């Protein structure tokens, strides 16, 4: 509260560290379905039936220019790519395989980096 500190974690290093996350997640070979935007003019359903698309390149840009306040915004953008896929494509399906693939590296890297 009002004059009331609680200690707060060194978080100088955590622009370069959802960086150093971000580009593993770019180069694991099942990123391809989320390296780019989901063609909105292309894909029948998708912008009516995502209200929030995201996607990696879109988290890239926003992290080089201070769009995230802090990491834990961070988190919720790569969240939402992968909230989006379960909610558009089968779980069985290439594209649905490489989500859920794709959300146990970033929370196992999440916890090795930030919880370590
Ligand atoms: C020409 O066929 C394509 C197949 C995949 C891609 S990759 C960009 C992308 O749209 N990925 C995606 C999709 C869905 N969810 N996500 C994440 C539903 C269907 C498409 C581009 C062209």
């Amino acid at each position: 509260s009002m004059s009331v500190k609680k200690p707060k974690r060194d978080d100088s290093k955590d622009l370069a560290l959802c960086s150093m996350i971000l580009t593993e997640m770019e180069t694991h070979e099942d990123a391809w379905p989320f390296l780019l935007p989901v063609n909105l003019k292309l894909v029948p359903g998708y912008k009516k039936v995502i209200k929030k698309p995201m996607d990696f390149s879109t988290i890239r840009e926003k992290l080089s220019s201070g769009q995230y306040p802090n990491l834990e915004t961070f988190a919720l953008d790569v969240r939402l790519v992968f909230d989006n896929c379960e909610t558009f494509n089968e779980d069985d399906s290439d594209i649905g395989r490489a989500g859920h693939n794709m959300r146990k590296y970033f929370e196992k890297k999440w916890t090795d980096t930030f919880k370590v």
